[PDB]
């Protein structure tokens, strides 16, 4: 049975937290601050008969070590999260391996009618740096299952 790590980066504020309480436990909260109540959480999957126990890892290199793959965040609604993002994946390419599966990751799509991000600007960064762009809302839980289980076959590929 398959071994991922995987790790949530981007800045702060984007909903790094909720999509991982949102995938692991279906809850969500928008009245207090969310802490993940441990460094990682285990989901189980079965993908095509295949067994995969998926490790989730949040921070508030050891860290980045034996990472497979990885989630980089942005908020639809805010344009300096976005253009952000390449400093992190210009620090996931010095500490790991461009082996590594990497998502982007528009969050927060229930607010479309103020959104500040670029669409075609979003997805053309991630094809440029090798890796694929998905749209999510941890509020209302869209996209999230969809996310998960295609890096999670991406990873199984190489
Ligand atoms: N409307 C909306 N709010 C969200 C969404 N995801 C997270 N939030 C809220 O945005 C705030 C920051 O979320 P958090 O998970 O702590 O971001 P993090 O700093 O990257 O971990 C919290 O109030 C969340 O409840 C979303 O998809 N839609
Ligand atoms: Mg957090």
């Amino acid at each position: 049975a398959y071994s991922f790590k995987v790790v949530l980066l981007g800045e702060g504020c984007v909903g790094k937290t909720s999509l991982v309480l949102r995938y692991c436990e279906n809850k969500f909260n928008d009245k207090h601050i969310t802490t993940l109540q441990a460094s990682f959480l285990t989901k189980k999957l079965n993908i095509g008969g295949k067994r995969v126990n998926l490790a989730i890892w949040d921070t508030a290199p050891i860290y980045y070590r034996d990472s497979n793959g990885a989630i980089l965040v942005y908020d639809i609604t805010d344009e300096d999260s976005f253009q952000k993002v390449k400093n992190w994946v210009k620090e996931l390419r010095k500490m790991l391996g461009n082996e590594i599966c990497l998502c982007i990751v528009g969050n927060k799509i229930d607010l479309e009618k103020e959104r500040h991000v670029s669409i075609q600007e979003a997805e053309s960064y991630a094809e440029s740096v090798g890796a694929k762009h998905y749209h999510t809302s941890a509020k209302q839980n869209k996209g999230i299952e969809e996310l998960f289980l295609d890096l999670c076959k991406r990873m199984i590929e190489t």
